[PDB]
């Protein structure tokens, strides 16, 4: 998959799946800009922009400055997200509000500031990282899953709005992936693969959890010309755990 001479923006690029994705686009030849609240690495193989995607004002300013200098935004990837766990009636009011401000509002803010660019240029691809928790209820993750189901719906309607401009808009829904967000919760991995029948959580038929590169490669496929007739789709990347749900 050859992205030479394409401008690619990736949110959540300071680490994890967002980092892996931005690096994969660099490895594919793209001119990559990463966006994140914090870049704690000593060096990044791409341009980096400090941005709190939940802050509508900050997103308008950064997008306006950058969009001045580029003719074309070839790929937007929304991968910024936070995970706040809890029984629904124990989750704090801050955890609720921040979950939705970031996981839905972030993409909303980026969409509000980039859709005109996508309409003007007449093409491009958007890939949004949802989650398997948007596909199946998960004990402890009611808010997280709800925010990711709202993100998915928003991205699909934005895809429908932009389809007349030739823009393709798709999603990837990872299952458990080896990143910082997952390590916070070391037999945990084998037990995830096995499942928790007591929590109605299916094991992983493929017998392993995901690598961030395995999510990245799916994003690149959907962003690429190989997927030139794919839009409004959501690929679950989870070793079969949701059984196709
Ligand atoms: N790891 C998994 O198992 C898993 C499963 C399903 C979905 N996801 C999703 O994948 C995406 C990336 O997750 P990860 O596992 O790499 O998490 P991570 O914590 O390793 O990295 C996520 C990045 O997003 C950034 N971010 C958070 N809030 C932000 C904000 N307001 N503005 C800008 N950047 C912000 C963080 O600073 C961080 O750099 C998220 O949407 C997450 O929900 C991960």
């Amino acid at each position: 998959l050859d992205f030479h001479g394409q401008t690619v923006w990736v949110t959540g690029a300071g680490k994890g799946i967002g980092y892996a994705t931005a690096l994969a686009f660099v490895e594919a030849g793209a001119n990559v800009t990463g966006f994140d609240l914090a870049f704690d690495g000593e060096g990044y193989p791409f341009a980096t922009e400090m941005l709190d995607v939940a802050d509508a004002d900050q997103v308008r300013d950064v997008c306006a400055r950058l969009l001045n200098d580029i003719e074309r935004l070839d790929v937007l990837v929304n991968a910024a997200g936070i995970l706040r766990m809890g029984a629904t009636d124990q989750l704090s009011a801050e955890d609720w509000q921040q979950t939705f401000a970031v996981n839905v509002g972030g993409a909303f803010n980026l969409f509000q500031q980039t859709m005109a660019q996508f309409r003007r240029q007449r093409g491009g691809a958007i890939v949004t990282v949802a989650s398997d928790a948007a596909h199946t209820p998960r004990i402890g993750m009611s808010a997280y899953g709800a925010s990711k189901a709202a993100l998915k719906s928003l991205a699909l309607t934005v895809g429908l709005e932009l389809a007349g401009s030739g823009v393709r808009c798709n999603l990837v829904s990872p299952g458990s992936t080896d990143t910082d967000m997952q390590r916070t919760l070391e037999d945990a991995e084998q037990q995830r693969i096995r499942g928790f029948g007591e929590q109605f959580k299916l094991g992983i038929p493929l017998g392993k959890i995901a690598r961030p590169q395995e999510i990245a490669n799916t994003i690149l496929f959907l962003a690429s010309s190989h997927a030139s007739h794919i839009t409004l789709q959501d690929i679950v990347v989870d070793g079969g755990s949701t059984l196709g749900a």
